[PDB]
DNA sequence: GCTGCCGGCGGCTGGAGAATCCCGGTGCCGAGGCCGCTCAATTGGTCGTAGACAGCTCTAGCACCGCTTAAACGCAC
């Protein structure tokens, strides 16, 4: 998987499947995906408005 | 003396993962009516257990005295 390969994840536009475990589950943080602990923020991301509906 | 310095400290935050409530449908099983019959109630006689009274007399309590040893006291460790 070239998403493996590339130590990356899958991103919504990736052809793995709608279940492919190589893809990423979302931010569900509740007072702010911001602080140390809301996963996201650890693998520095932003939490996608298709994810963080939280 | 004080400079960092470093470690710990407790205090808090908030995620997370399970336990809690509610509601919406759903049956099977408590619950109730039914018929009946057999065993429980009614009547009636008895004689004997069981209650009395009147009993004897054994023994369980009270005491007393004198004994002694087991109890009580303390005591280093």
């Amino acid at each position: 998987c070239p998403c493996v390969i590339a130590q990356n994840f899958c991103e919504k536009f990736c052809q793995c499947s709608s279940e492919c475990q190589n893809r990423f589950p979302g931010c569900r943080c509740k007072a702010q995906c911001n602080t140390k602990q809301c996963p996201c923020y650890l693998a520095v991301r932003e939490c996608d408005p298709d994810l963080c509906l939280t």
